[PDB]
């Protein structure tokens, strides 16, 4: 007897097309996120040339369109010129991605001014989201005070981070946030096993005491999302290894896991992976769509998974209940038992649709 | 201009049939839903006969999908015989409602442990929702807690209560709630317009301070509800006159002022009257269904709104900005201007829809 879901959503994806597609790209990104029971995505802007004004997202609206197996929202990405510019195109991205930090990524922010000038200028009924590590966290939330408007918090790590925004929920302020399955199954633990290489991330793996308050305070999580952030193992393992790891074919056999251990409810994980996801940043939904797994399934995470090019997961070796048996996107079998059958361009851009565009006041 | 909004849920509505049928049925309660935006609603259960076993269910469910003009769900309700009986049609249902109180209604509940008898057999996925008043509140949250589930707080109306919801949420607990129009726009200031018996209503109207703590605590409301609750003005005006308001053709109006005003935003008001209801209820999209608003038509709510067989509204005299202009529902063109254009029984069940159904393990 398997369970049938709705389709799933995953906010925070890097699909490295345009100019990364040894790395992934639309086709292969998007048939990674399908065998992990997931139909559509919101896509990452630091790719090259990033996407950070309106030629460059028009050029990755058709590279998607022709290569997205499912359904895909774009971001767009904030820069220490364009804050003012983005007004007339906003609305057809996901929202806007603000890079607070030093990962794989140039779009420095130099001056915490630069954040108050995006958030005064991106149009106020419109998503923002921030890379935002520790103290920063804090930073970017005293911003969205300043400006009187919400913000979103990428991949929450830390017992430090997840504390604070719960005492800002408690305060009634507008602040929600997603964690990646890393942040809840890997730590420190695990360093000595992947290596300084394959374990660069951003922001780093923590603790097992990051990871217990992470589990202790899933109320305060509104979201999970991968991440994704695939890069070759010859990039994982050189001199300079970019952070970052794949995780759209693992997140949801990690989450199926846990909640047949009793970690969490099925309802916990469709909140977190489809409910939430819809309303933070206001996508519709996707017509005769739905996700069957199979949850008694035992098996062990390979040394790859068969459709991200990444080629490597550092979740090697785990056992893990609960796999995708077969998925339906708008009518049409997408995947089934290991077989993508959806081609490269059946994908849509769903700020496109009718229902996909964000409501505002005239 | 106008505004594109989605098609609005309304999770607490009387729709009086059968037995009241005077008072409003499925085909006029509906229409006054479309009037006022509201394309799917969620029916209580204190009908004569009570939706209380199967065969009551069962005809519930032939009358409103014989004379619902929009689509619907059928809430269960506890009794003192029918715990540990109603597993077979369970998910048939909105969810399980429990009067904990003295309102318009005899299905009492005489001793708590009642309470944790239903808390322990109604299946644990399915929603479960409380008229609690006051201290009520507490208690029933200690009964959730004691059963290890969530529970969903009906029409909050007093600052006492606010505060001890966003107590429970700030610990983590499993605990959402809604807010009706009347206890947002209306307070004992009007009770000398109104008299003593228009003014009946459960939970009461609260002083100038609780409405004011609810407007504070925003934050903590999950849902907006009307608690759409009609009788006819010779039953409010009579000798044991019985508690509620009509509230379906009002709601949006005067939430829409409130916007206009800038006491909340128009996200705030999708988030409770949309995307929230659908999240605790697990009730799904509508296709081609919205609902276009004019934001600019300044008007005065009359002694009686058009639809509702009630014939009477505690708002009367109260001015407004917004209205209602256009809602299509599943394609067709359900209302304009004034004027309902699908006739009784366009609606439907939406649960016995396949995404209508709420996941669970097998
Ligand atoms: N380790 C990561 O997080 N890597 C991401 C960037 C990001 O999300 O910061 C990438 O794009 O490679
Ligand atoms: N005043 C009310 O609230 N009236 C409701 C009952 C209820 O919601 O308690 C009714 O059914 O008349
Ligand atoms: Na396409
Ligand atoms: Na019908
Ligand atoms: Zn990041
Ligand atoms: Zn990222
Ligand atoms: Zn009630
Ligand atoms: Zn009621």
């Amino acid at each position: 007897k398997l369970v049938r879901l709705p389709g799933l959503i995953d906010v925070h994806v890097h699909l490295r097309e345009p100019g990364g597609t040894h790395k992934e790209d639309f086709a292969s990104g998007t048939a990674a996120a399908l065998a992990g029971g997931i139909t559509m995505v919101c896509a990452m802007p630091n790719t090259r040339p990033p996407i950070i004004d309106a030629p460059a997202l028009a050029l990755a609206q058709k590279l998607a369109e022709a290569g997205a197996r499912c359904d895909f929202a774009l971001f767009l990405g904030a820069s220490s010129e364009n804050a003012g510019t983005l007004g007339t195109v906003a609305g057809s991205a996901a929202g806007l991605k603000l890079y607070l930090n030093e990962t794989f990524s140039e779009l420095r922010l130099d001056s915490v001014v630069q954040w108050m000038e995006h958030f005064e200028t991106w149009p106020s009924h419109l998503p923002i989201v921030a890379h935002a590590e520790q103290q920063t966290v804090a930073a970017v939330l005293m911003v969205a005070q300043l400006t009187q408007r919400s913000v979103h918090i990428c991949h929450v790590a830390q017992k430090e981070e997840i504390l604070l925004i719960k005492a800002a929920k408690a305060r009634g302020l507008p602040v929600t946030c997603e964690v990646a399955p890393h942040h809840l199954f890997l730590s420190h633990d695990d360093l000595e096993r992947l290596g300084p290489g394959k374990g660069e991330v951003r922001p780093e793996l923590g603790s097992r005491q990051d990871v217990e308050a992470l589990w202790e305070n899933m109320a305060v999580i509104d979201c999970f999302a991968s991440d994704h952030a695939p890069h070759t193992l010859e990039e994982k393992c050189g001199s300079r290894p970019p952070p970052g790891f794949p995780g759209l074919e693992t997140m949801l056999p990690l989450l199926l896991t846990a909640v047949s251990e009793g970690r969490l409810s099925l309802d916990d994980l469709l909140q977190r992976l489809h409910h939430n996801p819809r309303r933070i940043f206001h996508l519709p939904p996707q017509e005769d769509t739905y996700v069957e797994v199979d949850l008694e399934h035992e098996w062990t995470i390979p040394s790859h998974m068969p459709f991200s090019k990444a080629h490597w997961t550092p979740f090697e070796g785990q056992k893990v209940k609960g796999t995708v048996r077969r998925v339906v996107l708008r009518g049409e079998v997408a995947y089934i038992d290991g077989q993508v059958l959806v081609p490269p361009g059946y994908g849509q851009d769903v700020r496109k649709w009718p229902q996909g565009a964000v409501p505002q006041l005239p």
